C-alpha cells in the first residue's frame, strides 16, 4: 500500500551548464585592499553613551563579504553584436577567486579575569578543599587554529545549539537544566568561531557568564553545516569551499559551584573524612592551538572553479556574489602603552595606561566569465520556479502583470492640513536581507577588459595558455 | 559442491541505480552517566557521548515488491531481486573538538615521573579527583551481518586450588555481538572492569560499569561468506602522558633476588603497579575518514555488497566530536555578589551523523544448486522469499460456539507465538527506517551526481 | 590491564587493605603463510 | 558600465616582447662575506 511505486511528480532541477552558454570574454576587477582595527575583547564606547567609541574587531570574529556587480546587460562590450538584448540576457559567471593576506603571521590570545575553576586535575597529591565563595580566577588560553573559505550566491548558512521551549509537563524549578535545540540561521559578521566549546548561546544557557573568556561570552558561536549547505537543490548557497583546522588538549580543570546532579553512588564506593565529600565532577578541557606553518596557508594562492557539487556552476544570479573567510593565523595582538607623566625617572606602574589594538588585513581579486541566456518557455518557467526574484532585476518587465496590477493608488490633493490622512511617498527598500548587517564592498566601477595588466590574471592566461588572448 | 564461491558468480548486475537516505541526525545526552529519577528506575535522560559506540540497522523494502517503470526485464516467477550496496557515505556536521572524562576518586599513590624522596605509607582511601583524555579513534564498518567484537573476561577457574578472597581470577577471551552504547577502549583493554575490578575506582566513570570491547578483524574476516563485514577503514593514535601507581595491598610480592634489600625508609617496598595515562593527540582535518565518498567494488569476502534479507549494517565510532558543552543555571538571580552556591552545573553533549547510500539492483537466477547453496548458506533467507514450500496440514476443527456462553467447552486460544522475526531482538540498538525514502534519480541529490561523475555518462533532459 | 579483587566484600568504607592488586598481560599472534613447490634436479655437482 | 566604454590603446607589455636573448652566458660571485657583532645593542 505505502510503497509500491508508479509515482512521478518532480521535474528535476538540472545542471546549470545545460542552458547557460559560455562566451569568449573574460574580465577582472578588485579592491585596492582592506584592513580594519578594533579591540579584540570587547567594543569601546563612551561610558554614559550608547554609541561606540571603538568597534570590536579581532581575527576571531567572522568575516562576510558581499560583492555587488553591475548589470552586464547595461554594459557596453567592444563589440556587443554577438547577442540580442531582446531574446537574451547577460549574467556573470565566477571562474576563479583569490584572497590576499599581507599581515605577518602570528597568533593572538584571550582569557577572562574571573574564570570558574576549582583546581588542577592533572596532578593532585591530596584531596581538594571545600568550595568557597567566588573562587573565579584570571586565566587565559589560545583558541583552535582554523582556516576556511566559502563562495556562493546565497548567504552561508550556519547553525548552533540553543535553548527552546520546554515540553510542558514538569514545572521548571530555578536551576533546573535548561535544555538544548539545534537552530539554523544566516551567518552574520562579527560572530565567533567555536573555541571548541561548541556552537551555542552562552548568554542564555550559561548564567555564570564567567565560564568562557570575554570575546565569546555575549556572542553566539556558530559553525557552518556542510550537509544542510551542500544538499541545497541548486547548490546556490555554496558551490565550493576549503577547510583546515586542528586542536589538542592542554589543561584539565573543574567547574566550581553547586553540583546540579549527583553521580549515582553505585558508580563508586563511599569515602569518609575528606573522602566523604565528592569533588566537583565537571571537567572541561583547555583547547590549545598548535604550531602554525607557512605551508598550510590556504590563502595567497589562486583557485580554479569549473565543476562544483551543486548544479550551479559559478553562476551569480542578481549580480551578487558572496565570500566568507575566517582565519586565526593573523590574530596577533600588538600591545602599546602611553605615559600619563613623562617626568619621573623611577618607573611606576601607575604612570602607564595600557591599550590593545588589532589589525585585520584583507584583499580580493576576482576573475569573471561572461554568460548569456536564451529565453524559452521552459527556461522562463524553470527560473521563475527557482527564484522569481532573481528575474526581478532583469527586464521582465514587469513579467509583466501576469502578476496582477495596482488598482489606482489614491493621490488626493489636500494640504495635509485638511483632516485627511498621512500620505508618505514610499518604496526605497531593495534588500530582503537588509536586517542582516555585515561587511560591504563595491566593485562596480573597477572592471577592466585586460588581464595582462594585473598580477593575478596572467596566471589565468598561463594555466589556460594561449598567451596573448587573441592568438593560437 | 562445498567450498563457498565468489558471489559475483551467480549474481547478475542490473542497469538501474537508486538512492535514499535519512534527512539527518542530532543527539544530546550526558557523557558520564545516565540520568534517572532518584527513587524511580526510569531514565530521566539517556547517557550519551561520542565515546559510546554507534550501531545502525537499516531496513530496505523488498525490491521484488518494488514496481519498476518497466518491470519486464525479469520474470518474478523464476527469479528474485536483491539489493547491492555500491557506495556509502557518513555525514558529520559538528565542529571538531575533543571531550574528556575523569573520576572524583581515583586509585593513585603518587607521581612516579620524578621523586626526590621515598614516598609515605599508604593510608586508607587516598583516591583522588583526576581526569585524562581517551585515545583518538576513527573507524567504519559495513556488511550484512552484525559486527563481531571481543573482550577479556573472567572465566570459571579450574577447580583444584580453593580460591581465597582476593585471589587472582583467571582471564578469558570472549566474543559477543556489538551493542550500541558500548565503550571504546581507553587503552585499558577490552574486558569487564565491573567483574575483575572490585575497586570500581580504577577508571573514570564512563567505562566503569560497562564492558569496553574491540573488533577482532581476524575472526570477523574469517567468516567464509564475509557477510560480517565486506569493508572497513581504521585510524587511531596514542602517546603516553603520566605515570602513576596503584594504591592498595600488594597482591604478589616481588622476588627479593630481583633487587637488594633496603632499610629504614627503603625497608618497605613501594607499590609495584604502574599504569599509564593515555593521551589523545592533535586532531586534524586531514585524517577525517568521514564526509568523503567510498566506492565498494571488490571486497575481501566473496560477498560483494549483497545485502541479504533487505538488511544492511553500519557501525561508526569517532571521538573527534566528543566536545562537552558546559552550562549553568541560576537558582537566584538577585544578588550581585557572586556565590558558588547560586549556580547548578550540568553537562549535555551533542552528536550528529548523516547517512546516504547508493544501491545497485540485482537479480538471482535459480537452479537446485542455487537454491540449495543459499539454503545451505542461510535458509532463513528463502523464508522471506516465496520459494520454499512446505505443504500444510489440517483436516478438521470443532468450534462448539460460543465459549463465553459458559457451558464449558474447553479453554482455548493459545497460538500467538510467531510474530517473532528478529532473532537478535534481544540486542537493543539504534534503529532507522529508509523504506519510504527511495528515489530513482541520482541527479537531484548532492551525493549521487558524484557516482555519475566517477563512472561518467551524465544523462539529463533538455532545456 | 590492571585488576583488583576484594578480600572482604562487607564494609562500605573503602580501605586500601581490602584489595589485592594483580597485573596480567595479553598476547595475540596469528600466521598465514603461502607456499610454493620446488623440485631439485640432481647430479654430482649438485650433490657436492 | 560607467568607466568601460572608453578605452585607449594602452597595455604595459611583457618584457620578453622587445628584449632579445643572446647566446652568451657569464658568471661572477663574491669570495665570501663575513660579519661580526653583538646581538643585543651596538
Amino acid at each position: 500500500a505505502t510503497v509500491y511505486l508508479p509515482p512521478v511528480p518532480v521535474s528535476k532541477v538540472v545542471s546549470t551548464d545545460e542552458y547557460v552558454a559560455r562566451t569568449n570574454i573574460y574580465y577582472h576587477a578588485g579592491t585596492s585592499r582592506l584592513l580594519a582595527v578594533g579591540h579584540p575583547y570587547f567594543p569601546i564606547k563612551k561610558p554614559n553613551n550608547n554609541k561606540i567609541l571603538v568597534p570590536k574587531v579581532s581575527g576571531l570574529q567572522y568575516r562576510v563579504f558581499r560583492i555587488h556587480l553591475p548589470d552586464p546587460n547595461k554594459f557596453g562590450f567592444p563589440d556587443t553584436s554577438f547577442y540580442n538584448p531582446d531574446t537574451q540576457r547577460l549574467v556573470w559567471a565566477c571562474v576563479g577567486v583569490e584572497v590576499g593576506r599581507g599581515q605577518p603571521l602570528g597568533v593572538g590570545i584571550s582569557g577572562h579575569p574571573l574564570l570558574n575553576k576549582l583546581d588542577d586535575t592533572e596532578n593532585a597529591s591530596a584531596y581538594a578543599a571545600n568550595a568557597g565563595v567566588d573562587n573565579r580566577e584570571c586565566i587565559s588560553m589560545d583558541y583552535k587554529q582554523t582556516q576556511l573559505c566559502l563562495i556562493g550566491c546565497k548567504p552561508p548558512i550556519g547553525e548552533h545549539w540553543g535553548k527552546g521551549s520546554p515540553c510542558t509537563n514538569v514545572a521548571v524549578n530555578p536551576g533546573d537544566c535548561p535544555p538544548l535545540e539545534l537552530i539554523n540561521t544566516v551567518i552574520q559578521d562579527g560572530d565567533m568561531v567555536d573555541t571548541g566549546f561548541g556552537a551555542m548561546d552562552f548568554t542564555t544557557l550559561q548564567a555564570n557568564k564567567s565560564e568562557v573568556p570575554l570575546d565569546i561570552c555575549t556572542s553566539i558561536c556558530k559553525y557552518p553545516d556542510y550537509i544542510k549547505m551542500v544538499s541545497e537543490p541548486y547548490g546556490d548557497s555554496l558551490f565550493f569551499y576549503l577547510r583546515r583546522e586542528q586542536m589538542f588538549v592542554r589543561h584539565l580543570f573543574n567547574r566550581a559551584g553547586a553540583v546540579g546532579e549527583n553521580v549515582p553512588d553505585d558508580l563508586y564506593i563511599k569515602g569518609s573524612g575528606s573522602t566523604a565529600n565528592l569533588a566537583s565532577s565537571n571537567y572541561f578541557p583547555t583547547p590549545s592551538g598548535s604550531m602554525v606553518t607557512s605551508d598550510a596557508q590556504i590563502f595567497n594562492k589562486p583557485y580554479w572553479l569549473q565543476r562544483a557539487q551543486g548544479h550551479n556552476n559559478g553562476i551569480c544570479w542578481g549580480n551578487q556574489l558572496f565570500v566568507t573567510v575566517v582565519d586565526t593565523t593573523r590574530s596577533t595582538n600588538m600591545s602599546l602603552c602611553a605615559a600619563i607623566s613623562t617626568s619621573e625617572t623611577t618607573y611606576k606602574n601607575t604612570n602607564f595606561k595600557e591599550y590593545l589594538r588589532h589589525g585585520e588585513e584583507y584583499d580580493l581579486q576576482f576573475i569573471f566569465q561572461l554568460c548569456k541566456i536564451t529565453l524559452t518557455a521552459d527556461v522562463m518557467t524553470y527560473i521563475h520556479s527557482m527564484n522569481s526574484t532573481i528575474l526581478e532585476d532583469w527586464n521582465f518587465g514587469l513579467q509583466p502583470p501576469p502578476g496582477g496590477t495596482l488598482e489606482d493608488t489614491y493621490r488626493f490633493v489636500t494640504s495635509q492640513a485638511i483632516a485627511c490622512q498621512k500620505h508618505t511617498p514610499p518604496a526605497p527598500k531593495e534588500d530582503p536581507l537588509k536586517k542582516y548587517t555585515f561587511w560591504e564592498v563595491n566593485l562596480k566601477e573597477k572592471f577592466s577588459a585586460d588581464l595582462d595588466q594585473f598580477p593575478l590574471g596572467r596566471k589565468f592566461l598561463l594555466q589556460a595558455g594561449l598567451k596573448a588572448k587573441p592568438k593560437f
